[PDB]
């Protein structure tokens, strides 16, 4: 798989614009939108996977280093353009690293926040996969 | 505001800050589209129009921007500059975006897909448009 989504960009004298439509340029319906900013420290994040949740990650400013693990393949990608999406399907583990100081990271979700949809142990993540594989 | 301006609950920890918007929860409508303006330049604005059905929430994710709202009746201006603050733009509300900082990133939550046909690009028209509404 290739989980990158290159969004259609509009350009003019004024700037750039990108539009994201649920079930249009993204495979799911948007129920939530969240973002990280004014970041500090050197601790990364993510380190989990969901069971039902489908999301798309967008680095609206600065850049961030993201790693994805479908259980089969691990893909490291550096997000440094707002016209690039990252699709994090269900059962896909993820981590965000190297956040720029000026970074703004945005996530689009298929569902509302649910602490219970978070698999926080890689090992378990892996286990879960197998079972799926079965 | 008691209506137009929204304050989202923001979370601050050792790693940074985080804001979360949930459709028909912290925002009165259903999220359908999400677009964003970035890498801006020049001294010519954006906006200048109204919608008949489209509802939106503007949010300045980085840098700042000056937005003027006009329900026909009253005019309101507000400088957006904190990702935690949302600006509700209901239907029949004319709007304009100004003074985008160089590092500006404006995001916009919309209730529906892009549709040229729901725009009102003419002030006057907006005015007439309005006028009417009142009647009814
Ligand atoms: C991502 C997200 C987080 N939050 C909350 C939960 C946390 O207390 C904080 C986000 O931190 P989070 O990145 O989920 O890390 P952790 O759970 O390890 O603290 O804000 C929401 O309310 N909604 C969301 O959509
Ligand atoms: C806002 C938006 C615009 N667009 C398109 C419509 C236009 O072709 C282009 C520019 O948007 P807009 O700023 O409204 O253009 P202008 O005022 O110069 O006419 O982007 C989409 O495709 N989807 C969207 O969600």
């Amino acid at each position: 798989e290739n989980k990158v989504i290159n969004f259609k960009k509009i350009i003019d004298s004024r700037g750039s614009l990108v539009a994201i439509e649920e079930n249009k340029n993204i495979p799911f319906s948007i129920k939530r939108v969240y973002y990280i900013f004014d970041t500090k420290g050197e601790e990364p994040r993510g380190f989990n996977a969901h069971k039902k949740l489908e999301q798309v990650l967008v680095c609206l400013n600065g850049s961030c280093r993201v790693i994805l693990d479908d259980g089969n393949i691990i893909q490291e990608i550096t997000l440094d353009s707002p016209a690039v999406g990252l699709y994090v399907g269900p059962a896909v583990w993820h981590e965000m690293h190297d956040f720029s100081s000026d970074c703004v990271m945005m996530v689009l979700a298929s569902d509302y926040y649910d602490e219970t949809d978070y698999i926080r142990q890689y090992d378990n993540f892996k286990k879960y996969i197998a079972k799926i594989n079965l």
